């Protein structure tokens, strides 16, 4: 049970699904369009140990990113020559995480798969590693999980990376996301790295 | 709410969702089996650049395709090698754009996801990169986004490489995807690369 | 149609899906959260070549393994480094098969999507490879196909590492999919390898 363009609509003028900014433009047949946030986080440390604490850094993009695929190799030289040739502010390798400008209120009878648009998907860049499922309850922002696959990508800032695709819980839940002690994610106000370490 | 076996047949039966061809024989139990096609698309030029009309080559396989995982670092006597040792048409390097052979016709109140079968999991071989959504009111073949992850695979013309869930609307949408002005990819009769220049 | 937290909990209570072993602490909003077992697979061909019997090694990690990305170029000297500096029991590079702890058994009206935890896709960390369908009728443990994205990742015998997302169907299916006799994975005891020779 896939909520349609007027129960996206119905639902939101309706205050029970919120989403700010809200565009009405972005509302497709079955699915909301999301867009990219100029805040981003590489990590830093050799390995991902899940039991720890990890280290990154925060950007923030002006306009766009250059997302190459991990083992391009990437020196400090080839690094300037992108920014030169393509005006791009940051060249990263590998994954990035990024995050919609969109903040959600899911209630307890709606999920959400979060999902790339397919003319991402068609140059072979993905937003989430097997991730994007939105749980009943959630309230905050989508972090994305950003790899090209092919060749670089250049990214821009507020652009249409994605959709949300709602759905119907057969009954709701009885303890939202956001209602949960254990819940590491609610009120996700930017990109937010894993918090794995405190499972 | 997903369609079973039976509403597969019955939607079809009932001409209400259109696949062409169709073969009973692939409808599982919630999904129908999809086939490779044996037209591709790879991309040239050195960056994706999202705001640009994109460089890209045609091939049609007459049996085979051998997709290896990028940084391969394929030589012109590696992809010869290849070649000569399995017999394959062409060999390719990270991704290439596959079609479904199937062409489709979703109504106003079905959509589907495309999701690829586990056998080709198993093996590490994905065919879309978080994309297979398929609005309500879509008509056309299913491009595929193709990408090997551990070693190269030799995919045939005509295979069984995903499958099709659908799944009902709560309400069915004010405009399908066929019928809005906006939409890059209706009436999708091969392989298409991205077209999100037109944003 | 998605199943919530007490739609699961009913279910399970009622035997009509099974869970063996369940946890309800492990019951979220609107998803089952299931864990890694210590059974591996890694294949050992030059190409996957479908059409025949794929050649592999089995693993059982007592504690830990490492996942390191496709083309890392890992080296005894390598592997021994960082058995030593992690104290892991197994390095591996690009895809690794694993199996869920969980068996389960679904209804003729029952499906569900695998999906890796945001926890471990906000590390690029994938558990499926564009796959995690679970059709009605299903028996069995869940294979789940390992990549590693972005940097090595150490997964931990027993850990969280994705979800079952229910969804009810329409009409049950006519035949699920332990009631078939064309079915390659019903009855999976452990982390099973590609059987798309048998097509
Ligand atoms: O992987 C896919 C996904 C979708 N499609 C088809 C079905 C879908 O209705 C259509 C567009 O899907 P998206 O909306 O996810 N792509 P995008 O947003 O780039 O195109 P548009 O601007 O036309 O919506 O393309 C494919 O052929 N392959
Ligand atoms: O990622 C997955 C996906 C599915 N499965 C299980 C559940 C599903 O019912 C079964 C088969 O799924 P697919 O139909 O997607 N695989 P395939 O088409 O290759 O096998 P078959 O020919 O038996 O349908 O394997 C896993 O263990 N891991
Ligand atoms: O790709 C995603 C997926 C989920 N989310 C949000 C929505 C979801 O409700 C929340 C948690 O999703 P998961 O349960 O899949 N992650 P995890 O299990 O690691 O976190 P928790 O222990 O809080 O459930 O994070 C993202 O921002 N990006
Ligand atoms: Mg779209
Ligand atoms: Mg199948
Ligand atoms: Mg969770």
């Amino acid at each position: 049970m896939i909520l349609s363009d007027k129960d996206i609509i119905d639902y939101v003028t309706s205050k029970r699904i919120i989403i700010k900014p809200f565009n009405k433009d972005f509302v497709g047949p079955c699915s909301y369009d999301v867009t990219l946030g100029d805040e981003f986080i590489i990590y830093d440390d050799e390995v991902y140990d899940l039991s720890k604490e990890l280290n990154y850094k925060r950007i923030k993009i002006k306009n766009s990113i250059l997302v190459c695929p991990l083992n391009y190799n990437l020196t400090e030289e080839k690094i300037n020559y992108f920014k030169e040739k393509y005006n791009v502010d940051y060249v990263v390798e590998g994954g990035v995480l990024g995050t919609t400008n969109e903040y959600i209120e899911l209630p307890n009878d709606i999920s959400a798969q979060y999902q790339g648009r397919s003319s991402l998907g068609r140059v072979f860049l993905t937003s989430h590693q097997t991730a994007g499922w939105i749980d009943a309850g959630f309230k905050g922002k989508i972090t994305l999980a950003i790899v090209a696959f092919d060749k670089p990508v250049i990214l821009y800032k507020n652009q249409r990376i994605g959709q949300l695709i709602f759905s119907k819980l057969l009954s709701p839940a009885d303890v939202g996301y956001s209602e949960r002690k254990t819940s590491k994610y609610a009120y996700q106000k930017s990109v937010m790295p894993s918090l794995i370490h405190l499972d």
